Parts: C-alpha cells; sequence; structure tokens
DNA sequence: GGGTTTCCACTTATTCATCCTTTTAG
DNA sequence: CCTAAAAGGATGAATAAGTGGAAACC
C-alpha cells in the first residue's frame, strides 16, 4: 500500500534522518570508506509504515533496532537517486532541508568517485561537520584543517504526514467545579524543537486556530502547538485529517478522538454515561492501546 | 582478488508525544 | 454558579542520529 508523496515528505520532516558515514578503514585506498543514506526509526508497532514506504520508493532495507524498534535504511548508492528525485519534487520544510542539502552535496562527490581521493574525503568532512551533530571531534582531530531554513507548509497532505509523526490527540479530563467535577477538553497538539519556531507559528495562520505553549525541560526547549476550542477542533482540525488521511497507529488514536468529538457535539459529555464512554475511549488510546 | 559497497546487529541522547493540574475566560 | 478555554507542570521513551562488524560485490 503506497503512501502519498506529500504525506511521505511530511512524515520525513518529522521522523526521517540523513546519514553520512566517514569511517576509518585500513583496507581502504584513502584510509577512509564512506556510506550515505536516509533512515527512519519507529516503534515496532509502526513497522507497517516502513514497509508501505518501502513499497512506495521500491528501495531501502528493514532491520530491527533493539527489541522495541525497527528501521528503514536506504544506503545502496544507486537507490539514493530515488530519495533525491522525490525530495526534489516534494521538498522538506523543516530545518532538515538543510540536512537534505548537505546530503545531495555528499552524493555528488561520491557520484564522481571523488570519495576515493584524499580531497573527496576532505570534502566529505566539510559536508559532515555541518550535518546533523557534525563531525565526531576525532574526525576533527584527524582533519583539523548553518544557514537556517524558513519555508511554509506546502499543503495539508504534508501536515498529515508531519502530524502523523509529531502529532498528539489528547482527551484531557479536568477536575472542574461543574456538576460532574470533570470537564472534557479535546486537545490537538504538534510538538517541535524551537529551531523551527517560525514553521510552528505558521501553523496558527495556516489552520486558522490554535496557539503555541512554550515548552522546556531543564537544559532543553521546544514548542507545542495546541488547539483547545472545540469549535476549531470540530470544524477546522477534524476535517483536515478526514480528507488528508493519517498513517500509522496514530490514525486509530485520531479516530477514537473524533468519537469523543461527536459525543461532545451531541452534548453527551455532560451526562454520566457519556463521561463513562469518553473515559472508556481515553484509556484504550495512546499509550493504553 | 583487493578495494569497495551494502548489509545487519546494535547503541544512545533528547526531542518529542504523553498525561496531568491549575488558572482564566465567558 | 456553570462550562469552556488557555496556561503550565512533569517525564519516560520513541524517535533522530549514529556505530561495530563483516558478508557481498566488482
Ligand atoms: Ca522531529
Ligand atoms: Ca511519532
Ligand atoms: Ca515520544
Amino acid at each position: 500500500e503506497s503512501i502519498n508523496p506529500w504525506i511521505l515528505t511530511g512524515f520525513a520532516d518529522a521522523e526521517g534522518s540523513f546519514l553520512l558515514r566517514i569511517r576509518n578503514n585500513n583496507k581502504s585506498s584513502v584510509g577512509y570508506s564512506t556510506e550515505l543514506g536516509f533512515q527512519i526509526t519507529l516503534h515496532n508497532k509502526d513497522k507497517s509504515i516502513l514497509e508501505n514506504i518501502q513499497s512506495t520508493w521500491k528501495v531501502g532495507v528493514i532491520a530491527n533496532s533493539g527489541d522495541n524498534a525497527v528501521s528503514l535504511k536506504v544506503t545502496r548508492f544507486e537507490d539514493l537517486k530515488v530519495i533525491i528525485d522525490h525530495f526534489e519534487k516534494y521538498p522538506l520544510i523543516t530545518q532538515k532541508l538543510g540536512d537534505y542539502k548537505l546530503f545531495k552535496q555528499a552524493f555528488s562527490v561520491m557520484e564522481n568517485k571523488e570519495h576515493l581521493k584524499e580531497n573527496g574525503i576532505k570534502e566529505l568532512v566539510r559536508i559532515k561537520a555541518k550535518l546533523n551533530w557534525g563531525l565526531t571531534d576525532e574526525l576533527k582531530k584527524a582533519f583539523p584543517e548553518r544557514s537556517l531554513i524558513n519555508k511554509n507548509i506546502p499543503n495539508f497532505k504534508w501536515l498529515a504526514g508531519f502530524t502523523s509523526g509529531e502529532g498528539h490527540f489528547a482527551v484531557n479530563l479536568i477536575k472542574s467545579k461543574s456538576k460532574l467535577g470533570v470537564q472534557v477538553q479535546l486537545v490537538f497538539g504538534i510538538t517541535q524543537h524551537i529551531k523551527d519556531k517560525n514553521l510552528m507559528n505558521s501553523l496558527i495562520t495556516y489552520l486558522g486556530c490554535g496557539y503555541i505553549i512554550e515548552r522546556n525541560k531543564s537544559e532543553f526547549s521546544w514548542l507545542d502547538f495546541r488547539v483547545t476550542k472545540f469549535s476549531d477542533i470540530n470544524d477546522k482540525i477534524i476535517p483536515v485529517f478526514q480528507e488528508n488521511t493519517l498513517i500509522g497507529v496514530k490514525l486509530e488514536d485520531f479516530e477514537d478522538w473524533c468519537k469523543v468529538a461527536k459525543l461532545i457535539e451531541e452534548k453527551k459529555h455532560l451526562t454520566e454515561s457519556g463521561l463513562d464512554e469518553i473515559k472508556k475511549i481515553k484509556l484504550n488510546m495512546n499509550k493504553g492501546r
């Protein structure tokens, strides 16, 4: 079952990653051997996504990552041409576009067989230093000798894939002063590191609702785009993901979510039996699925 | 066959997703 | 008084990113 190209690119902005290995290999003619690719690592439950992606691109290999994870690794050099073609027609918009750029650059040096010369390896070290977490220091100990991205969401099918990765569909039960002492608050969320604060704010306007609650943890910091007004969730957010279908386990979470939303539309969230069903759906979704 | 590629097992730091309470708006 | 909306506290882990080893090619 193939994945829509834009949805895939959305799920890549969220879950994907590029890799450029520059390993010390004594059996190599320049002392170093390289490996270039693109990978996604999900929980074992979303293995069906990696397989669907594999059927869509016709490339990559799947192996386990520990007991609870599985990966899709596309390293076969000729298969890297599929990655580039796709991402050229359906580009990324996260700061990962800066990583994809460096990916193409490393691709060129190897397509010219330049990674087999002392300069090519030196050129790859230059490419890797600004890629993801940069060189491993020791590579700088052996080779001592940014540019932010700011695009906007291209369309909803992208948000679908991205929300399929970073998204959260929360039924928030609040201890309130109402008759039942429990207020039902549906919450839609998208979490992202503060490196893309622009894009996150872009969500407010692009969807016509929501806000950003600053998030932080000791040394780290990120953002959380949330939507709490039921009218926006019932009228603006739910329809977006009804036409632009989600993928993975998070779809079932989204469906259960809407079930509660129908009950909130019918005012059954105020009755006792309603609060039972809602509390029922909640316990069976997300980490309780 | 000697240099290179591709693969499969495996590791880890944090950025996520997840759950919750309190406070404010209407 | 009642319900909805927004703000914020807390954290384990599924991601992002990476590594060790060597069979598989060419
Ligand atoms: Ca991400
Ligand atoms: Ca995810
Ligand atoms: Ca998570």
